[PDB]
């Protein structure tokens, strides 16, 4: 069933890395920062039953059911285990507002939340953003419950990621339910079809690096994860691209010569008809233009497993450049140039 309703959520961007909106959740609404996330279909915020012996847990919101009239106990043990690390806690049902919408919702209540990465969060918590077919303990996804509300006008959702500013008056970003905003694209969308439906993923026909360098020559998976800051690729994959660039590889990221990341070469991926260009601005954190300064690359390595995994990700990085529109209508992903 499909409405005449749009609605908006309007996005922090913090460095570059985390794009976060507000939720409220139970009655009187408890308010939390949380990542609309492609790349997972779970609900959860960090618990007030938290350890404070997690030091996650001491600097973020915690959700306190005792607070809550319209709270509906169900207690089952969730693990959510990502890329990242783990997250366990149990299941509860309250009234989550998301931009408006109000929906009746089952989400994680998180009780064990590692200081790494969970310290270095600006957000509480997630809105996965992805298919029931992934998510943990077969929990229907808030996409899905908005829809069986048969408010919405399309059965789509979409991104807008702005490149961060310091002046306040900036939109760090924008996610739309039940459609796309125009003035935060130009031209048209080009659509690209998934390869099944459960997953925001799609087909990549090769990686290019400049003029010489070629990689996912025999064809590779993209998954386009609003949750993941940068552009991933398999170890292997991100070795060929960093020696094609002269980037030298650290901890867990790259970097090249400050005063070198104007020069490096553009970085294609070519999607269904279209080649989907980055330059070295797009991908490089030009902090400073010192030959004896490090600038990182917005691009590292991660192995994701089977069934999903080995993929490539399409994170924040490519999203800032592209705005994307996820159609479950159509089972399908669309990019147009952002403004
Ligand atoms: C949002 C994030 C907690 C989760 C739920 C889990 C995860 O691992 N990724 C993929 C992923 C893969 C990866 F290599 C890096 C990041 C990542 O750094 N995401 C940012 C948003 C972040 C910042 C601070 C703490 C955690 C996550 C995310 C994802 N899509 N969603
Ligand atoms: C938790 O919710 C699920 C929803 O399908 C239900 O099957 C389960 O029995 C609930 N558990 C409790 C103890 O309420």
């Amino acid at each position: 069933t499909l409405g005449n309703t749009t609605s908006s959520v309007i996005l922090t961007n913090y460095m570059d890395t985390q794009y976060y909106g507000e939720i409220g959740i139970g009655t009187p609404p408890q308010t939390f920062k949380v990542v609309f996330d492609t790349g997972s279909s779970n609900v959860w915020v960090p618990s007030s039953k938290c350890s404070r012996l997690y030091t996650a847990c001491v600097y973020h919101k915690l959700f306190d059911a005792s607070d809550s009239s319209s709270y509906k106990h169900n207690g089952t043990e969730l693990t959510l285990r990502y890329s990242t690390g783990t997250v366990s806690g149990f299941l509860s049902q309250d009234i989550i507002t998301v931009g408006g919408i109000t929906v009746t919702q089952m989400f994680g209540e998180v009780t064990e939340m590692p200081a790494l990465p969970f310290m270095l969060a600006e957000f509480d918590g997630v809105v996965g953003m992805g298919f029931i077919e992934q998510a943990i303990g077969r929990v229907t996804p808030i996409f899905d419950n908005i829809i069986s509300q048969g408010v919405l006008k399309e059965d789509v959702f979409s991104f807008y990621y702005n490149r961060d500013s310091e002046n306040s008056q900036s939109l760090g970003g924008q996610i739309v339910l039940g459609g796309s905003d125009p003035q935060h694209y130009e031209g048209n969308f080009h659509y690209i079809n998934l390869i099944k439906t459960g997953v925001w993923q799609i087909q990549m026909k090769g990686v290019s690096v400049g003029s010489s360098t070629l990689l996912c020559e025999d064809g590779c998976l993209a998954l386009v994860d609003t949750g993941a800051s940068y552009i991933s690729g398999s170890t292997s994959s991100i070795e060929k691209l960093m020696e094609a660039l002269g980037a030298k590889k650290r901890l867990f990221d790259y970097v090249v010569k400050c005063n070198e990341g104007p020069t490096l070469p553009d970085i294609s991926f070519h999607l269904g008809g279209k080649e989907y260009t980055l330059t070295s601005a797009d991908y490089v954190f030009q902090e400073s233009y010192s030959s004896k300064k490090l600038c990182t690359l917005a691009i590292h390595a991660m192995d994701i497993p089977p069934p999903t995994g080995p993929t490539w990700a399409l994170g924040a990085t490519f999203i800032r450049k592209f705005y994307t529109e996820f159609d479950r209508r159509n089972n399908r992903i669309g990019f147009a140039l952002a403004r």
